[PDB]
């Protein structure tokens, strides 16, 4: 019940400041998992508790909630709001679905592919909420096929969100934790490098996921799917001037992100804010002044400020833990794990994170786990990325339960899925994702991020 | 037109870093006044421009957008959302209106008083939006009386918002500018001290405003007003458990604010966040688990995150100006004003700010003006509060034009008001407010804030 979770851990107070910080983290973790209070409200607990426990005064805690990574996430959110408002993502989805065809194998392949590619830029929740209605329309016009198609949308959304830093919350958590715990790693992880590392990983995950879904689960079926796609495309209207401007702004954002990383004042957040500002200036109609692509009302009602506060609370947790000496204590405690082969450590941690994300939020899960893993990596003399990147990717492997991530809840809202089918498919999804992420980290992740050597920024 | 304001100042680039910061500030000021892009989007321009002009890199700029004052404002906003959601503010308004009576003089007095007291805690926009419908209902059940009653609601809302730090945006701007420009002034300005200084000032403004409105502008009229108030009170329902809990949480917030100021880790933001968190825990119904007073959905859709970003942009402007050496340059330039008597300087500045707020947002106006006035005060060896407090109070004196502040727009949305009547009444409002604020700053503001001496935190 809520009462036992609300009251009992809060009254655990009877020590050292690192013990108080560990208590704050454990209480926040319990509130993350149990959802007794909202995620953003839980993320505000550092402001409440660190001054009370004298870890950081209110000024230090409050200045941790908006940062470079948080601003980059906000800019990406604004761009995503612009894309969703002018209905460009559905246009891309329908165009690519028409291009790939409608035969059931390639139909599922195209659905998973477009969901993954759109989830790189649009949020996984929004991508799933847009894509599932098309699946429902096609199915209405086999039970195994229905459940496979419902699962594939959320599975591909979760996989594709990992490909870009702004694609999913755990990636932004990883970037913020890298800047907090390892400040000397100046933009080593960025949009270009993270893309170069995760997009092939995302493609491998998508291919193996599609293969497994074909394993576990035709003319007029193709004709019905084509009819549905064409009818959905006709009501979309002609490619409008606003959609063209949004696409141009998005392409400019992508080009500036990938070109910035082929003193350094300009970062990825600067590019995101630049394009977001342009979205409030670029007209939505031909002048023949026409309204801009975005106004502050829709940006206000559509931006998930709760996730921004969640990221800020994660950064405040990192700051309080680093200042209070908790991270040093954890590193000293679990350095006797320097006897294990790093590969086995990565496999075990990825499996544990993938399992743990089935019960709680991906962003909260990676927020809780990344400081511990970074302390381990610093203690055992291993590259922090070599641990954090696979664990950050595994934080998005919410495949077993509908309550694991909002895309699973969205797909489970429809009646084609039961809990049992989802858990049987999701265990193999978790194993496949862990294997693919392991292979990527051990094969081309090493070249991109220099995982073979202990970096200087890890001390 | 928008095009000339969009393009021409942006292309002014052909110098010294302080010149570039001054250019950024001037461009932001033009965008504040002209409203070419939204206020929050304009507040994000430091992130775009300071890295481009090499004043501050993206990490320094982005960390300025959430701070102690911004968190306190957010907590107060959450508490206000809780009050508005459970319809407690309307209950207080109707109860006090029934208590004061319905005779036209005391009717207007009670309306102005309750609007001022509610605007201390609820936002001026929300207070006006709640209060004007009661006025309309009473009037429906003399043209001069109608226009007087419509003006008085927004006038009292603007006056009452000054009484508390969270009452209006300019006060939060003043607190943030005090922490930015004068870091050594540890919580010299706080909720308790600002209340002790401004609540008598607010009362004097309210009394003189009511007197002037009676100057420029009965049984069954009283009976109709009483009938309207009673009927509005009956549909409100009995005092519910949720309203009692919200009132208790509000009283706890007020008590903790006033008792904290009869190392220092706990601040007013800590109290605001504590009460806001309690609003997500305290039940809204008798357990007989019942839903809490707040959930994150309504808090998300009701909190003005745009104003939070506006405050953050103001803090980033202050940081970039202080770092770039612009403030030193302005102080050196306008120290030849050390020949004027401080009282004349305060009168002139208060008049200029009160006039300038008629054309642009109060928050933007005080954001633009406070750094210049602080630089003046530092240069001429005068207490910065002795200049900033009257100017911060005058920033809320939006009385002449409907476009000056959202309360004026709300009251002007109804047809009882024309622009001419509003400007004639508002010029005398501005003069009266400037005089009252001058008297308060020179009589009891000196005792509270030690305005007679140049403080050490002003260097």
């Amino acid at each position: 019940s809520f009462v036992i979770l609300f009251v009992t851990p809060l009254l655990l107070l009877p020590p050292a400041k690192f013990v108080r910080c560990a208590y704050v983290i454990i209480l926040m973790a319990i509130y993350w998992c149990t959802e007794v209070i909202p995620l953003a409200v839980t993320s505000l607990m550092p402001v409440l508790l660190f001054p009370l426990f004298q870890i950081l005064d209110s000024r230090q805690v409050c200045v941790q909630y908006m940062k470079d990574t948080n601003m980059l996430f906000l800019g990406g959110l604004i761009v995503a709001v612009a894309v969703e408002r002018w209905n460009l993502h559905k246009r891309i989805a329908l165009r690519t679905l028409l291009w790939v065809g409608a035969k059931p194998a390639r139909l599922m392949l195209g659905f998973m592919g477009v969901t993954a590619l759109l989830s790189m830029w649009i949020s996984n929740t929004a991508t799933t909420a847009m894509m599932v209605p098309i699946v429902e329309a096609i199915l209405q016009q086999r039970k195994r096929l229905c459940k496979a198609m419902t699962l594939c949308i959320c599975y591909a959304a979760s996989i594709g969100g990992t490909a870009t830093l702004t694609g999913t919350g755990p990636n932004v958590v990883l970037l913020g934790q890298m800047n907090e715990l390892f400040p000397d790693s100046k933009d080593l992880v960025n949009f270009a490098s993270w893309f170069a590392f995760a997009f092939p990983n995302m493609l491998v995950m998508l291919l193996f996921a599609w293969l497994w879904l074909q394993f576990v689960y035709s003319k007029k079926n193709e004709k019905a799917a084509l009819k549905v796609l064409q009818e959905e495309y006709r009501k979309l209207g002609p490619l409008s001037f606003a959609e063209i401007n949004v696409l141009i702004c998005f392409f400019l954002l992508v080009i500036l992100w990938f070109s910035r990383d082929p003193t350094k004042y300009v970062s990825d957040a600067t590019v995101a804010i630049f394009v977001a500002t342009l979205l409030f200036i670029v007209p939505s109609q031909k002048p023949k002044y026409p309204p801009p692509l975005l106004d502050w009302k829709v940006t206000q009602e559509k931006v998930p400020w709760g996730i921004v506060l969640l990221l800020g609370g994660g950064f405040a947790l990192a700051k309080g833990s680093e200042a209070s000496g908790l991270s040093v204590w954890m590193g000293k405690q679990m350095e006797p794990l320097h006897a294990v082969p790093p590969a086995a450590i990565t496999l075990i941690l990825s499996l544990l994170v993938a399992v743990f994300t089935e019960c709680t939020s991906n962003v909260a899960t990676t927020t809780l786990f990344l400081p511990i893993f970074a302390s381990m990596s610093r203690s055992i003399g291993l590259n922090p990325l070599y641990i954090m990147l696979p664990c950050t990717l595994s934080a998005s492997f919410a495949f077993m339960l509908p309550v694991a991530t909002p895309p699973n809840a969205i797909v489970f809202t429809y009646g084609h899925l039961k809990v049992a089918d989802m858990v049987k498919t999701g265990v193999i999804m978790n194993i496949i994702g862990v294997f693919c992420v392991f292979l990527a980290v051990n094969t081309w992740g090493r070249a991109i991020f220099d995982l073979d050597h202990f970096p200087d920024w890890a001390n």
